[PDB]
DNA sequence: CCGGTTATAACGCCCGCCTAAGGGGCTGACA
DNA sequence: TGACAGTCCCTCTTGAGGCGTTTGTTATAACCGG
DNA sequence: CGGTTATAACGCCCGCCTAAGGGGCTGAC
DNA sequence: GACAGTCCCTCTTGAGGCGTTTGTTATAACCG
């Protein structure tokens, strides 16, 4: 029934697994076993594994990587849920939709994208690209992230719980003083609000530091217009700007210019490390930039000149 | 207040010597962990139960995978030691609490600006921070005899098994130490005859080393208390020093007075102190030595702000 | 003779398209460990036979870690293909192969000394180890479209998947190599008509991706054998590049009449490409790239002799 | 058969590669500890019987607590990897008394005079164990191809736990050295013809695989001995390098005839190498690459008055 | 044109198998 | 008569080395009824 | 003095404690 | 009424170390 799924969720949330890792695994699960009429994993196997991936990759056209995910989530239900691995030989129809190469803007091209847009996404889409921020990354900022002494900023708990400290181009700081000073105006009128939870703190964080959410320098850089209403803990508080307009802000942007490469956020950050390598930064430099744990990642983001020895002899 | 039980743990701990701070840790998990079962005795379950309580923390409870690690440190203890019956519990963690935070450190100017309302006798303790570099409680637990005037310097003793340090010391603040020393005496010579002094608090190892030590003069806390306190682990009288409650009060207001907007901590003072030392020129290693870091990757992460940001690495968007 | 089951295990590997160097090491241990049990059949024995080999090879045999590694591998494959009965040991390792040997590189003027003595047709390939830091392998196995005049570059393909390299190639070379493609034709016109020629060999994902070019020139590798010679995987007459053993050979034996002491093998003269690169000045991620380390740390052991050796290092002996 | 049990253990370890030095220690201590108890199978024993020898070492015997400690281990590894039942983490036993003394450091002076009383035929010897702070077998065990005159340096081929590695040389040894391998040379030269001369001793398996390579000078050793030995394994007679423990008294000796109340030995230069390096300012990683440490941490406990130098911060504000 | 489930891309970094070497010899048909 | 090449051989090693990755986790990009 | 013991030294992840940073209450001056 | 407090807490960790006789592998020191 649905208490199994609830279970799985529980099980996972314990572990402290990502919660997008809960969601892709639970999504990958749920229609799993609604593949077969929902009948219990627990009487099942390797057998209508092999099936309900095949059915994926055939009628199905799932991209390789798709396919993989729910090998994985399958694999981790037989294994971590109910103590009874697959075996690894399951043989299954494996994709065929080879993935794009990854798409790379260049400076005038960049140089370009950024001028049809708007001022109200400007500097997020600056950082973007300045900074190789990720989306969420961006659209997390705190006024405290932002650091003026040294040309940097601080990410906080960036993709799997890491932090790091990016490089910030010297050229924002009016922008970002004035973002800033316009986040400030916000706080200040919703500081006097009858029902104004402050700003949303990670785990926990409200009760080990309860005035916390009232401090500006934890409020968010680029807030929304409006006000939400949080669901847990009835209050309301000022979430951050919308992801989904970014990222259609910079894709309408992008036809509004030219380029037919199909250009979104995270070619931005690609575009980022791409030209930092191309003027001659070192790799494991990108790498800290990038927030890669090991460089052989970063090397997957290079993707002449050497004088032959034998011809000095 | 409190139950029968929870008196009870408090006294186990006591006895083996447990830190103060162990104590208070292991002890409100522990609590939280029986009154989630409604004071049920804590004999009667066991690993389900305990995993109940974690699951919660986690889910509704949101509590962050470092503190539901503690809790379970608890727990853990709670049925290895008391209660002999130790638990089975599985800890297939995830995610990895070897992310140490983002240091923020203050400029040069805001330290200034800080010590300018830091009101007196709280600032020797507090420019100790920062000129030393010194963590709270080493700060607090120091001792007479730890200041080096000869040498400029001061000794750190972290841990058992005679482990020490020697940090710098600013010199221009030998009188400040120097009046220190003296209001040391003042309260050691009106104590050392009382019949409930039983000396300064001291390592079980050092108390039978030197068992004089408790009462000579030099190995007195150099920040004593306003009074005299009973010491848990002995119910003797003895003379504490400041509690550091007090310090970690006084930065924080003193900076929002002072008009800085960052968050200052004790901490602050200490990854400023690491690094103005770098800004300066000094070596890592010699950072790391200053500081008590075994490791110099602890120490480099006072680098990045510095030749990971805009100074070492520019920007893309700095030039196109 | 040898008997009817090594045979048959030479075949079953054939068809699985193994490596030919693969059956080869496999096979050598298959047969010495049976052998070892008095020609026994191994579907008779097992784990513990296996175990009796390898503490054999270990114990008196006195072998390498490392050769016993691929022994287990050996009989590992014997297992679990042919004979559909898996073995069961516990790979107790203990040494920690990973541990490369020290590289020891020739003086450019060892280099030039070599090839003096190295005499013609044996010294385009050699001088390819050296001027593009080719692995031996990687030069037998060139391909005429492999070698790039307008860049002045050599295309290597390692590994199935696609997987290639460009490294630099030395322009002075240039008319020595129009010399080979056209010797190579000279063999492709002579032998694109015979009935027997089954064309050059090529990798089942290619040979079936371009089904004709078996039968191109362009394909055809760049330094053919004086004869045409049977494909064990296929049954067809084709012609093979040049037995590496020679070039192994003339190295060794050149490198000795040159007077050089130090041993000389194909590798070393990888080395030297490597750190003659580096000692100009070039980058280690370029090295890196232009041999085909995944990994800097690999590239890095060239490193060094140089900077870890007196020139980046003094010893306190020369000091007091 | 008891002597048969202690010999079945030593196969298993020498299929396990368990180092040779590592074998001897752990059979050492099982051997002395169903000794200890008249000898009564340990198969028999437990938890019990351990944390009495253990006490038996401390007490009435006076071992050192490192020496405790490898008995400790020894004792585990055979109630866990032998008889698949390991001990109990709680096995309490009387902890040895006598601390280590701290590691003892010469000074640039005192070195200066150490090289000095000692004949030519171990200067070069001593001098590689402080010049390239080499151990005292990693020095004995060199061939004539490990000297690389190209670049100052000279390649350790697997030093403890085998490891390669690559250690600086000192110029001026240059000369001393070729007299060395020409020496070396000349009873290469008298020994090749020889009725029963299997050339030099090779790393396990490798004439094998290099039949002719115990033939060639560049493998021969580059301290060999005055005279030849008769190889037990094959039959067969070779020039076998130096002799360790004259090397080792040699350098006491002239410890001695110096002044240097210290007690200094092999291992000692090789702390000086480390220490010197670092007085000079080599980073720790350095010196670290040097000795062959895989971690700094290791390579920290080489680096413990005077003055930091370190100006307060607060004193610049 | 929009929010919400999807679908995919991206980060993750060890080691189990397989594949190169380096040697000494050994046959042939060949200048 | 010999130096050389062999899809040579070998019951010879590995002081030999490297490719490969869809049985892991966690983001952003894209699809598609109101 | 050489064959045996004794014992330095390399090894380097993470379990289990301990230290923080925060509001807030309160009892001796 | 400020204010320090072996304060209090059924606060938490955007918190951080110390510690190391249950591993291996060398060299140094014993004694007949």
């Amino acid at each position: 029934g649905s208490q199994f799924l609830l279970s799985v969720r529980e099980f996972m949330q314990t572990r402290y697994y990502a919660k997008k890792t809960i969601e892709a695994y639970l999504h990958w699960i749920t229609r799993y076993i609604h593949f077969h009429n929902k009948k219990h994993p627990s009487l099942m196997g390797d057998k209508e594994v092999e099936e309900f991936l095949t059915y994926l990759a055939v009628q199905g056209k799932v991209a390789t990587k798709t396919q993989s995910l729910a090998l994985n989530s399958l694999s981790f239900l037989y294994k971590e849920i109910l103590k009874t691995p697959l075996s690894l030989e399951i043989r299954f129809q494996r994709s065929q939709l080879e993935r794009k190469l990854p798409v790379v803007l260049t400076r005038d091209e960049i140089r370009r994208l950024l001028e049809i847009v708007d001022p109200k996404h400007q500097l997020p889409i600056k950082l973007l690209y300045g900074s190789g921020l990720r989306l969420m990354e961006c659209m997390r900022l705190r006024v405290q992230d932002i650091d003026f002494d040294y040309g940097a900023i601080r990410i906080w708990q960036g993709k799997g719980g890491k932090n790091r400290t990016v490089t910030l181009a010297k050229e924002l700081y009016p922008h970002l003083k004035e973002q800033i000073a316009l986040a400030k105006r916000y706080y200040d009128r919703d500081l006097h609000q009858k029902n104004y939870g402050g700003v949303w703190l990670p785990t926990a964080l409200k009760e080990k530091y309860p005035n916390a959410p009232y401090e500006f320098r934890w409020h968010y850089l680029f807030p929304s217009f409006q006000l939400s209403l949080d669901p847990e803990s009835d209050v309301m508080r000022r979430h951050h700007m919308n992801e989904t307009v970014l990222q259609k802000a910079v894709r309408r942007s992008a036809q509004e210019a030219g380029i037919e490469k199909t250009v979104t956020c995270h070619t931005l950050r690609h575009s980022f490390a791409t030209h930092l390598l191309e003027v001659g930064a070192d790799i494991r430099t990108v790498q800290e930039q990038l927030g890669h744990t090991d460089v052989k990642t970063t090397q997957i983001y290079t993707h002449s000149g050497v004088l032959s020895p034998l011809s000095r002899l």
